[PDB]
């Protein structure tokens, strides 16, 4: 049922760096996840031009931001192309090994953490605000899977028999106790306006209560 | 045999806007092309994680900048994934319609031309400095093709008979007479340092002669 995998040494080092480096501009995690969501939506939209049946799993191409103060979670949902089990095992669809190597070299040369997305490892900026990240995903060519990691050098992959999503990716951020500002409506609106104003897909910020 | 194609209407409008709008900050074209090269390199790097044989066409993942004052050309070469004939043609079709339309709307609302890359049409910033653009490309699943356009609403596609490149994309900018500063070593170095200082792949600026 649950398979446990060790992260390669470079990715584990990047995750420890993201967690342990003092860096106040944490809000960039949201631009990074929305950017990944936009890329995944572009991929399914492209594939649908030659094969319209690729949208049988859902025609709407959108991004939803779901805060939950009770669970202390911020969920980013997209109806993009999704990820296969193999993509999840490939460090949640990243070029994590070569990307980390190049990003560490850039940091040593004076680059800042906000440039993480240029190295194909933008997803890991989620650990600036989350103690645990759960990735629920459904690709047309595979079953629905749940990827999960609290860092610490390992991640798990299991088949998600739960609520079917049709197609796409759900990123569930289990926020650190001191990062609850990212659950507030006015904070999320401010970040979206600042860093993701020209995203080519509708972004819906859900209300609570 | 040369095939002639019409640009998607919105791209033809964007190209005329890029060519006719007064905009002094032309140097941003380099950042956009290097960004495209970086994305294409990410794609081949990702694909090789599951299939290492995808690097049989070349293991080195890099970007080369080649100025030629004699030919008045600036060439951007990458060893990325490359483009098939279908991609090469269809990139200028219906897929680019929304991003182009959204960019032209953003411009009407006060956005500036330098934001082109946020709309997935950064390639067309090449027409800020070039009177003609030639794109030589080689994808693992197809033959080598040459795309070309001097704008005016059409582009051509033909099989390339010149140097086979193994794998990747070559963007040849036939510079406007008044844009020859982009052939000078100190100008290219200054632009790379300013806009593309921390790319995930090595950038080599070739010396002339
Ligand atoms: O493809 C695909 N599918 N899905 C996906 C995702 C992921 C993530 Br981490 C997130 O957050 C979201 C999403 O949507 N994708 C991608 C994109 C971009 C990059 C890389 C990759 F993997
Ligand atoms: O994929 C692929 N392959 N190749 C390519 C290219 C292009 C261009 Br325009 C340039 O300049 C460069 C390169 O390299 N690609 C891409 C990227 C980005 C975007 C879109 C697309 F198509």
């Amino acid at each position: 049922e649950v398979e446990t995998f060790a992260f390669q040494a470079e990715i584990a080092q990047l995750m420890s760096l993201i967690i342990n480096t003092f860096y106040s501009n944490k809000e960039i995690f949201l631009r990074e996840l929305i950017s990944n969501s936009s890329d995944a939506l572009d991929k399914i939209r492209y594939e649908s031009l030659t094969d319209p049946s690729k949208l049988d799993s859902g025609k709407e191409l959108h991004i939803n931001l779901i805060p939950n103060k009770q669970d202390r979670t911020l969920t980013i949902v997209d109806t993009g192309i999704g990820m296969t089990k193999a993509d999840l095992i490939n460090n949640a669809g990243t070029i994590a090994k070569s990307g980390t190597k190049a990003f560490m070299e850039a940091l040593q040369a004076g680059a800042d953490i906000s440039m993480i997305g240029q190295f194909g490892v933008g997803f890991y900026s989620a650990y600036l605000v989350a103690e645990k990240v759960t990735v629920i995903t459904k690709h047309n060519d595979d079953e629905q899977y749940a990827w999960e990691s609290s860092a610490g050098g390992s991640f798990t992959v299991r088949t998600d028999t739960g609520e079917p999503m049709g197609r796409g990716t759900k990123v569930i951020l289990h926020l650190k106790e001191d990062q609850t500002e990212y659950l507030e409506e006015r904070r999320i609106k401010e970040i979206v306006k600042k860093h993701s104003q020209f995203i080519g897909y509708p972004i819906t910020l859900f209300v609570e209560k």
